[PDB]
């Protein structure tokens, strides 16, 4: 069970360990369209590439190479995008693979600067009045509201196929308070804005995959998956002891390399999924309770 293995992995303090032999049992397939050299400049980490098998392709005949797995999740019927935050020559890629992939939202886990550089283009715009066309992928983008609360913003966001004239509304639900280093102490504001993520109606199966990233689109990126997908398997059979975390994640690996970096991010996934599961469980309150202790 859950809240068992973590107390006994806790009071042991095996955490290192028990992440280090999921770093060992990790699915390891080839990244060779990652590694061609005309793709260098479109990936951010030289060490952070999508595997062949399940990288998104860009719908273009030139170069359809994007840093960016789809992690398709079976059981919890659940499918992600996790992609590297865009370089200042991937941003019409990015905004292109959410038009082809039918995404709604976009879920952002890092701050443009973290630790005083750079971890991610500023790729949507800031002002209503000063929307971005990307020219190469014939994309135009308009900020259309902004809704900043404490620790996260929600912009809503108009995506229009300049070729097309079609237009979507995209939702980017913009994480800002993760720390610079470590984790958060407590998982109710993160608990709190993955409900807020679910709630817009971005994750549910008639829109495309959401697109998840932070800097390099594995460790936040690899949190926030994990949660939804737990909480989600727990919630289809309410069998709080059925869901093995380690195994989902391992599961996920399958999909994209290095999902959850730090073995203070995997004890820190144990703790939300568990918190999580108060509401699962019944206890519909809890999800207020978490929204006052958030202070949104």
């Amino acid at each position: 069970e859950m809240e068992k293995e973590f107390e006994q992995i806790d009071k042991s303090g095996s955490w290192a360990a028990i992440y280090q032999d999921i770093r060992h049992e990790a699915s390891d397939f080839p990244c060779r369209v990652a590694k061609l050299p005309k793709n260098k400049n479109r990936n951010r980490y030289r060490d952070v590439s999508p595997f062949d098998h399940s990288r998104i392709k860009l719908h273009q005949e030139d170069n359809d190479y994007i840093n960016a797995s789809l992690i398709k999740m079976e059981e919890a019927q659940r499918s992600y995008i996790l992609t590297q935050g865009p370089l200042p020559n991937t941003c019409g890629h990015f905004w292109e693979m959410v038009w082809e992939q039918k995404s709604r939202g976009v879920v952002m886990l890092n701050r443009v600067m973290e630790k005083g550089s750079l971890k991610c283009a500023q790729y949507w715009p800031q002002k209503e009045e000063k929307e971005m066309i990307f020219e190469d992928t014939n994309l135009k983008l308009t900020l259309i509201s902004e809704d900043i609360k404490s620790y996260y913003t929600v912009r809503q966001l108009e995506l229009e196929n300049l070729t097309t004239q079609e237009t979507r509304e995209i939702l980017h639900f913009h994480y800002t308070t993760w720390p610079d280093a470590g984790v958060p102490e407590s998982p109710a504001s993160f608990l709190n804005f993955l409900f807020k993520v679910r709630e817009s109606g971005s994750l549910s199966p008639e829109h495309g995959p959401v697109v998840v990233h932070c800097s390099a689109g594995i460790g936040r990126s690899g949190t926030f998956c994990l949660a939804d997908t737990c909480l989600l398997l727990m919630d289809k059979r309410k069998d709080p002891s059925s869901v093995d975390i380690k195994k989902v994640l391992l599961e996920m690996r399958k999909f994209r390399m290095g999902l959850i970096q730090t073995a203070d991010q995997l004890r820190f996934s144990y703790l939300a999924v568990i918190e999580g599961a108060k509401f699962i469980m019944g206890d519909s309150s809890v999800q207020d309770q978490w929204k006052e202790l958030s202070h949104e």
